[PDB]
């Protein structure tokens, strides 16, 4: 049968996960590639290519989502959907997204192999960006893509990088956004377009490798928001200027990290999770005392009413702090807070279906990463296979998913597009 | 008399010093001005040319010092030397180490006008640096001038900058071309070649202005120390990992900025004083945990037993979080940790004698900024003059001194290096 005949190339498939994992700032074995840089446009070209020679068509929107499409018998019906980004956040791994961008180019090179006629098209999505690292924008693409009308405005209005080169100055330095006629509303897709979503992913968790299983099904993704937070003070000589006359805003800001993370404790659940991965002083010399501190904060729970509550506190200690401090809380940005997404059921059943055909043990489980999935599931039914990776690190050069794990994640995506094609 | 003679271009030097200020990385009102970078070569310059036009032999040795040397009847003499710095720290002032400069340029041609003949030669000196700003080195020009091997070992083997540059490379580039053969000796001055060495300066605290006095005569400079530390943990995803097996070290870092606060205000004594002006995270994405952090910690007191005490508490510290934290303490670095000196007494006397005879006010002082006299003092008897500072501003671009504040201050260089020289 089908699910018997499909053969991955794993070793081909590890070859191209190295070769892409050249186009990067940050030296081997760490990858950085960020939004519309040159490693981005090389790295897209790259990803084109192999879209070509695996016969598919392919197109570009306004902002550089890349779509690769084999028609099926019956084209005029909505695809089914599949993919994945390849950006990459400053010093992180190789496999993140990756995956499920080159597994799906090679699930279409498994489907065809085995001689399967897709009825709906299948389509391959390379997102324009899923990382936030840029813009301070997560799933750039896929929000778009999902109709986010006040994001294109800011796109076109507002946003800018940490240089204040703007969005469309950005895009249109890769190849994009050239037309001036364009709200980008061009790029929003309605309701129902595709028949399914499915993405391809590294787990990043331990689960699956510690249980010993092959494949998760992703039930839902967690529900994820960030802050921004800038408090502000007189500075001055660092030597000079004795304590008792002192705002620190550096001290403000430690104090506001150590607030973030008492915050996430007193949920009392596991599941919530709070990080001050940016914090960053003015002037930032070592005799000076710092005048403005920046903090980018993030935070997520699967239940979206217990995290809005650790954001309400942050808020309240952000404000309790400057006050004790005397400093001004010169910021205090929600950038996004955004809903749970749950995959579809039918999709579920249709994905465990597919382990169980190919011998493949699996589990149903949650995603706490967010992914494009989550947007993407306000437009079709959306669902998720994960594969283990090792010790489940992400987000740095030690992640690390084995090419059996991938050829295991891409037989499912591959049959599962089938059963999907064929509804 | 000589006293009565003098008289200062007051508008003019305040030109130079807004001229020089144009010379920054940063924009107007805020000066940034690194020792080796093209801004640092333009202001050497300038300072140079002021120097030759003031008939000044102008000399310059391995690392950058400039002197300029009024030859006096007795040119064998031990000279008497006076000078300061003018690189500035990221978004600081135009008249911190610039007025002693400048102001030391003014004082011979102020003497010269007046038709004043030194018995021993006067020098000026404008040390190469004196921010620890490039390579985490204060007084670097001085401290090599004052005979220190392990400075000039360092600079030779293993000093660079947060770019990885090489000292050796950035003195290159700023045309200090290296000599194999010289390991930096060539710097080191013997002791007393000498007589004393003046330093002029703005206050950089609120005392004069407060007490409506004209001139403070320094007495002490405090104890200064500087520490760098490094944390390691696993990093990783954000969304991810549980809040119970992180090893967060941006956390690490803000408990420990907390605990330099702590343990300076138990010294006791509003003379102690400790700063975190830089805290720096790694990889510094909003969504990556931080595995690395590094801090560079400036602490000091006039008292150097209260003050290393500060830094026991510190290191003791840095442990406890670590063991606590679960992360590694990678670096624990004394970058320095260097006594107080005190003014020469006769020095003294001769400053107070000549504010006294320009009839401005003046009072005894200490300095608890450190400057380039702390190392001179080790080479000849030093003193200090300081002007006041509007409300004590410093290390900021509120910094200021009147045009008459630097003028009484020159008329008192100009008139105590006259008396030194004829002694
Ligand atoms: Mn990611
Ligand atoms: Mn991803
Ligand atoms: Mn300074
Ligand atoms: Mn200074």
């Amino acid at each position: 049968n089908l699910a018997s005949s499909l053969s991955v190339d794993a070793p081909g498939l590890q070859n191209q996960i190295d070769e892409l994992s050249s186009f990067s700032d940050a030296p081997s074995p760490s990858v950085t590639r960020v939004l519309y840089t040159d490693k981005d446009v090389s790295a897209r070209r790259y990803v084109k290519n192999l879209m070509a020679l695996a016969g598919l068509t392919v197109r570009e929107d306004a902002v550089g989502n890349i779509f690769g499409k084999w028609d099926g018998l019956e084209p005029n019906l909505p695809a089914v959907a599949t993919g994945s980004h390849i950006d990459a956040i400053p010093y992180s791994g190789k496999y993140d997204g990756v995956v499920g961008v080159l597994g799906a180019i090679e699930a279409i090179n498994v489907l065809k192999r085995s001689g399967f006629k897709p009825k709906r098209s299948l389509e391959i999505i390379l997102f324009t960006s899923e990382e936030p690292t840029r813009f301070g924008i997560s799933c750039l693409g896929s929000r778009l893509l999902a109709g986010s009308k006040e994001l294109a405005e800011a796109l076109k209005t507002t946003v800018v990088d940490g240089q204040n080169v703007s969005f469309i100055e950005a895009a249109r330095s890769a190849g994009y956004a050239e037309d001036k006629d364009d709200d980008l509303s061009s790029v929003f897709l309605k309701k129902g377009s595709y028949f399914a979503f499915l993405e391809l992913h590294i787990e990043q968790g331990p689960i699956l490798e510690d249980e010993g299983l092959d494949i998760g099904v992703v039930t839902a993704i967690a529900a994820p928001a960030s802050l921004k937070v800038e408090f502000e003070g007189n500075g001055g000589h660092a030597g000079a200027v004795l304590m008792p006359y002192r705002n620190d805003a550096g001290l403000a800001a430690a104090e506001l990290a150590l607030a973030v993370e008492k915050h996430v404790l007193e949920s009392e659940s596991i599941d919530t999770v709070g990080t001050v991965g940016i914090l960053e002083l003015h002037p930032g010399a070592i005799n000076s005392i710092p005048s403005k501190s920046h903090l980018e904060i993030d935070t997520r729970d699967i239940d979206e009413a217990r995290r809005n509550t650790v954001i309400k506190k942050i808020q309240e200690s952000a404000n309790t702090i400057a006050k004790k401090r005397k400093v001004k809380l010169s910021e205090f940005k929600i950038v996004n807070q955004d809903p749970p997404a749950l995959s579809d059921k039918l999709v579920i059943k249709k994905m465990a279906e597919a382990a169980t055909e190919l011998n493949l043990s699996h589990k149903m489980m949650i995603s706490r990463a967010y992914h494009d999935s989550l947007f993407m599931a306000r437009i079709s039914p959306m669902g998720m296979i994960f594969i283990p990776c090792y010790k489940g690190y992400s987000h740095k050069p030690e992640e690390y998913s084995s090419p059996e794990d991938m050829a295991n994640g891409v037989k499912v995506l591959s049959l599962t597009l089938a059963k999907l094609s064929l509804d």
